[PDB]
DNA sequence: GCTGATGCGTC
DNA sequence: GTCCGACGACGCATCAGC
DNA sequence: GTCGGAC
């Protein structure tokens, strides 16, 4: 094998020459001279073959480790390490540092010219068997045995060559040049073959050759694949950018993107970033937070499949999401049995998605989509989706394919735009509440605004917002508050709170009531309430336990604000 | 059993 | 307009010391 | 995820 007989002092040369080039060129001259000498030297040694740059690579792109797990260090571990190893004084300047640094590397570097021996013997690829050491030992939870691999990788190298190690176990070589760039130089279709592997062995074997390219590349099975994204629809544009034909509205979650390999009683779970969470959500229907939940909602027919979809925290109590079990919300199928789905319209995909499985509520489930033409449906979409407490909405084409790792390109997601002042902080009491259609709870609440007093007593409603009892504080804001609610009579309204057109279904008095904040897009006119204006796109922010009942902001204040 | 420190991967 | 590299929040995990 | 700099 190649990686046995190559000088990790020469990887850390390419890596210096790379960092020291000004420009985007000559950091990939050098690059392609290291990468051109290994590959005749694997063609000089080799003359059935498994070995390729990979040992180089991962070194190289150290973010995109997979195979070895986690080394459990960073920084300050480092220091604390190495301080002990050298024997520096505890309380020394080099020590101290090393200990508070705020370029660590560079700082190490500095510190070790001194003290580093004359130079490195090891080559890449013990390199890589002691580093896989580390992982390994911290993996088992021993440390002992760590600080003997660490040892024996810093007794065998230059001060370089672990400035470069620091970097490779910090992962950030800070070289200069971006990943696709050394992907370009590699191979053609490094990035097209990365995007659906997620594995750079896989993709340093497959490419090996520069001449050579592959067929088909696509989604394959229990191959990590970077999802697709949406990028930032701009307001107003949106109904051009939807080709202005149909599409699709959906909900926008806020889980955490996971995308779930299936074979028989065998299961797979990959990131947005292509880590295996398998450990978690389970492998095998005995297993896992998931798996065993869901392993009997697939219909029969169903064999091999591939599905993408965000993981989301579902309250069996009250019938909601918490941003207590774990429920998967898919809303795509990239794989069934024998068929790969990926190049099929979105709208197909639905079709399909629809009938691999039956749902469970709370356990695995499949996204609402809304079918939409008019600019108005998206405006009321997101209008409507932000008193759910959601962060916006999805809008998707649905003739389009899946494409890995591009933002845009057929979906789009729309957010409101928010202010980075004061609009975001609006310390505002509750003067009201509404009941849900279950909806046991408050679904909204009524809040108002003071007067300047000479405690207050007058108040002025200003906005609803939605209250649904998506995270614990609002639970508990509503137990706190169950006993303290009155209903409200329309002919007979209490002193305190002075309304307009909008009234609620019961109020409070403000001294048994709460500030929440509450950030907004903006202030517009509206005849609904007492001040004559409302927010435009509400959420609540905080609870505010700091804040009594009376240090509610003015209409005053509010007057500043507009 | 508790708690602050430190790592890890996510949106 | 595009790429891309610093940012910060969160939840969760261990674990040393009390 | 968002931001803001270099092209
Ligand atoms: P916001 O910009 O905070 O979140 C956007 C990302 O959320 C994920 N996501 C949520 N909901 C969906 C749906 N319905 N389809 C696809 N992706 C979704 C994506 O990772 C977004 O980029």
């Amino acid at each position: 094998t190649v990686a046995s007989h190559v000088p990790f002092a020469d990887l850390c040369s390419t890596l210096e020459r790379i960092q020291k080039s000004k420009g985007r060129a000559e950091k990939i001259r050098h690059f392609r001279e290291f990468l051109d000498s290994w590959r005749k030297f694997h063609d000089a040694l080799h003359k059935d073959v498994t070995d390729s740059f990979y040992p180089a690579m991962r070194l190289i792109l150290p973010q995109l480790e997979r195979e070895r797990m986690a080394y459990g260090i960073k920084e300050t571990m480092l220091a604390k390490l190495y301080i002990e190893l050298l024997n520096l004084p505890r309380d020394g300047k080099d020590a101290l540092k090393l200990l508070n640094y705020r370029d660590f590397a560079m700082i190490a570097y500095f510190v070790l010219k001194p003290r580093c021996l004359q130079k490195g013997s090891l080559t890449i690829q013990q390199v890589n068997d002691l580093l896989d050491s580390i992982a390994s030992n911290n993996s088992a939870k021993r440390k002992d045995l760590i600080k003997k691999s660490l040892l024996q990788l810093i007794t065998q190298s230059s001060a370089l060559e672990q400035k470069w190690l620091i970097r490779m176990i910090i992962k950030d070589l800070k070289l200069g040049v971006s990943q696709q760039t050394i992907f370009s130089v590699f191979h053609n279709d490094a990035a097209e073959l990365h995007n659906v592997t997620t594995d750079l062995e896989k993709v340093c074997r497959q490419l090996h050759d520069p001449s050579v390219g592959l067929s088909d590349i696509s989604i394959t099975l229990f191959s990590a694949f970077k999802p697709m994204l949406a990028a930032i629809a701009d307001i107003e544009h949106i109904e051009k950018d939807m080709k202005h034909q149909s599409f699709y509205i959906e909900t926008k979650l806020d889980g955490e993107r996971m995308q779930m390999h299936k074979d028989g009683d065998v299961y797979k779970y990959f990131s947005r970033n292509g880590y295996n969470y398998t450990d978690q959500f389970g492998a095998s229907p005995t297993e896992g937070s998931l798996t065993p939940f869901i392993h009997n909602a697939f219909k029969a027919d169903i064999q091999i499949c591939i599905l993408d979809g965000e993981m989301m925290a579902y309250n069996p109590n009250t019938q909601t999401f918490m941003q207590l079990q774990t429920c998967y919300c898919v809303f795509d199928v990239l794989m069934v049995n024998n068929k790969k789905l990926g190049h099929e319209t979105l709208r197909k995909r639905y079709e399909i998605l629809s009938s691999i499985f039956t749902p469970i509520p709370g356990r695995i489930e499949i996204v609402q989509k809304t079918q939409a033409h008019t600019k108005n449906e998206v405006i009321d979409a997101l209008n409507e989706a932000i008193d759910k407490r959601e962060e916006g909405i999805m809008v998707k084409q649905p003739l389009s394919i899946y494409k890995p790792d591009k933002r845009g390109e057929g979906w789009l997601k729309i957010k409101p735009e928010y202010v980075s002042g004061l609009m975001d902080e609006l310390d505002i009491l509750i003067v009201g509440g509404y009941w849900g259609k279950r909806g046991g709870m408050m679904s909204h609440f009524l809040c108002a605004v003071a007067e300047k007093p000479p405690k207050p007593s007058v108040f002025h409603t200003l906005s609803r917002v939605g209250s649904g009892c998506t995270m614990k504080e609002l639970y508990d804001l509503g137990l706190k508050l169950a006993k303290y609610w009155k209903p409200f009579h329309r002919k007979a309204p209490p002193s305190s709170i002075l309304c307009g057109t909008e009234k609620p279904e019961v109020y409070i008095e403000p001294c048994n009531s709460v500030i929440v904040q509450i950030k907004a897009a903006e202030i517009v006119p509206s005849d609904m309430y007492k001040t004559g204006c409302t927010l435009r796109f509400p959420r609540i922010e905080k609870i505010r336990d700091d804040k009594e009942w009376h240090e509610c902001m003015t209409l005053d204040d509010l007057e500043q604000l507009r």
